[PDB]
């Protein structure tokens, strides 16, 4: 395999990269030895997430000088990363040699053995034997996954073999930029988890340009390990519009109209992503493992489009209970024109004489801070909305100037785990003004913005035919603050009323993220509260808690939360006993089929004969919305 080598331009990029982070990142940090040490470890974990490749012998050879990397990045002298990447690429190959062998060996799932899915805290293997034991276990796990999939012994040995060959092929497919990226990745993600190095565009982009404006599914992908994951969906992109794939789901397989389905376990991110993308109005076939460690996969077929703005658009509806009326705005995202679209929706809402109005920001990871401000100000007359703090410690206060409220009546803002930024600042501000009730779950808590700078400076193509282009940096320039003076960072907005889901722990939120910047305050801005809704909390809670206690969906929701607690201590570990696993799957299905048919009883639908039979258009009801409509009407009555 051609040995990977830093390219000439890399030197300067490193210098330029290090400049910007060191000096201009929101976070005032010391790129000292200690900092360097942590990077080193972070890089190691990139090379070998699973700590089942590198030999402990190898590790210390590089580890003894982990404090050098500060100066190394500054002087653009990066061979330490490259030598260690070239190692651990060598060793990765040793693994695949072994693993192919073990496929041949006959295998039985009769024994009571187990598999741990998190070796991130594990010991670095000490010797050949230990490697072979760990790799034996990986192969056994893969064979079983496919047996439970429903593949035959033969095709299991064939399909695993294919994957491992591609891993070897890939090993040689990678290149200098791939290494360098990864070095930057180690540096970037040690300042905070939203700082990034974005590699330049290659030939492949050029063909995108000869190709159309513009070709994707509006999901933002990254990678932990062998497995690709979704962090973000773009509002009104087909991913989001399908409502099938979600945040956190792992992608395992992609396909086209003619061709059979293609395994993407253990890839380079670029390669998985490339396979997805297609000419507009195309289709693509997608295969996902929901959440984590479900061990069951579903298929999602994406009508490839390019974002229709009416998919992007605010959607208005009017719910009714008895004779009472509740305007509902689903606002997908904080799009330009939101506040104007909203003003027009308020027009229809006054025709219909609604007694209260829900703003539904659920799974709305933001958009324009501009629009967030405008909207806040439709419900408060004039006043500050948000405090913006920059990479100089300077504070800007963004405010509404209308001395007008376009809608005066009660207001609920409904938020969840995945509500973010503009949603959070609007939700925060509605709380701080005591102008609305918040309902749902703790919000994501992303309280910072980033920006891109190009690494290209104007003189590069007068003084070079280096035209390899340089990449960009993306990094924290601002932290957002409430008008109460708390940041939304890590805590987000905590609703007045927590729906059942929000009373537990979770995998997700800015707070659970690797090295997220900590919560803090600044001094409260000066505002004119629009009312006080603390009087109303106990009767609101009392009736809310009562209603959902008698409610089938909330009852079911509770059990699945209770069950989650009861069994979640045993998540990391899976049985390698085939029949246990098949029984786990079978017990799932029974639970599921019973729960759906129960629903259909109450909905007056004909009951399901099998779970096999669920139509692939099938949508869940919305317990939270229904209940929030109720809370909204209570609130209207209370005033």
């Amino acid at each position: 395999i051609p040995v990977l080598k830093e390219e000439t331009q890399h030197a300067t990029v490193s210098e330029r990269v290090t400049s910007r982070f060191t000096r201009s990142h929101y976070r005032q940090f010391d790129l000292d030895q200690a900092f360097s040490a942590k990077i080193f470890d972070r890089y190691l974990n990139l090379l070998d997430y699973s700590h089942n490749v590198l030999l402990a012998s190898d590790v210390e050879q590089f580890a003894k000088k982990k404090t050098e990397l500060g100066d190394e990045l500054r002087s653009g002298k990066l061979d330490v990363f490259y030598d260690l990447y070239n190692l651990a690429q060598k060793r990765r190959f040793e693994r695949y040699q072994y693993a192919l062998s073990v496929l041949e060996k006959p295998m039985d799932f009769t024994g009571n053995d187990t598999y741990n899915l998190d070796r991130s805290k594990a010991p670095w293997p000490k010797n050949e034997a230990e490697l072979n034991a760990l790799w034996d276990s990986k192969v056994k796990f893969d064979e079983l996954s496919l047996k439970l999939t429903g593949k035959t012994d033969k095709e299991i040995r064939e399909t695993l073999t294919r994957r491992y060959k591609f891993a070897i092929r890939r090993l040689a497919q990678t290149n200098s930029e791939d290494v360098f990226s990864l070095a930057m990745t180690a540096f970037a993600r040690e300042i905070d988890p939203h700082t990034n190095y974005l590699s330049p565009r290659n030939t492949e982009q050029f063909n995108t340009e000869m190709s159309l404006s513009l070709e994707g599914i509006g999901a933002v992908y990254q990678m932990d390990d062998d497995y690709t994951v979704i962090n973000s969906m773009v509002a009104g992109g087909p991913a989001a519009k399908s409502k099938a794939i979600s945040v956190g789901d792992k992608i395992v397989g992609v396909g086209q109209t003619g061709k059979p389905m293609v395994d993407v376990i253990g890839w380079r991110l670029d390669d998985v992503v490339a396979l997805i993308k297609g000419p507009k109005g195309s289709k693509v076939r997608l295969e996902i493992l929901p959440a984590g460690k479900g061990t069951k996969t579903r298929t999602v077929t994406l009508t490839r489009e390019r974002i229709r703005l009416e998919d992007r658009a605010v959607k208005m509806s009017v719910k009714t209970v008895g004779k009472e009326k509740v305007g509902v705005l689903d606002i997908p995202g904080f799009y330009v024109g939101l506040t104007d679209d909203v003003k027009v929706q308020l027009q229809k809402l006054e025709k219909q004489n609604v007694s209260s109005v829900i703003i539904d920001l659920r799974s709305n990871g933001g958009g324009a801070l501009t629009e967030a401000v405008s909207l806040s100000g439709l419900f408060i007359p004039a006043g500050p909305i948000v405090q913006v703090r920059d990479n100089n410690g300077k504070v800007r206060e963004d405010s509404d100037t209308d001395g007008q409220v376009f809608y005066k009546g009660p207001l609920v803002v409904l938020v969840d785990r995945f509500s973010a930024i503009a949603s959070e600042i609007f939700a925060a501000a509605m709380q701080d003004y005591g102008r609305a009730l918040v309902v749902g779950e703790p919000t994501f808590g992303k309280g910072t913005v980033q920006q891109y700078r190009s690494l290209n400076r104007i003189y590069d193509q007068m003084l070079r035919p280096e035209w390899p282009a340089l990449g960009s940096v993306q990094y924290t320039i601002q932290k957002f603050y409430r008008v109460n003076g708390g940041s939304t960072q890590r805590k987000g907005v905590t609703p007045d009323i927590i729906m059942p889901t929000g009373n537990e722990e979770t995998e997700t939120g800015e707070k659970f993220e690797d090295n997220a910047l900590p919560w803090d305050s600044i001094d409260a801005a000066t505002y004119v509260k629009s009312g006080d809704l603390t009087a109303f909390e106990p009767e609101l809670l009392k009736e809310h808690n009562a209603r959902i206690a008698k409610d089938p969906e909330f009852q079911n929701i509770m059990k699945d939360i209770a069950r989650f607690n009861a069994m979640k201590d045993k998540r990391n570990i899976v049985s390698l006993n085939y029949a246990v696993r098949e029984k786990e799957n079978n017990e799932d299905d029974a639970t599921r089929l019973a729960r759906l048919n129960e629903r259909f009883k109450r909905e007056g639908k004909p009951e399901l004969k099998k779970l096999d039979d669920l139509p692939k258009d099938y949508q869940e009801p919305d317990p939270y919305l229904d209940e929030t409509v109720n809370i909204a009407l209570d609130l209207a009555k209370l005033e």
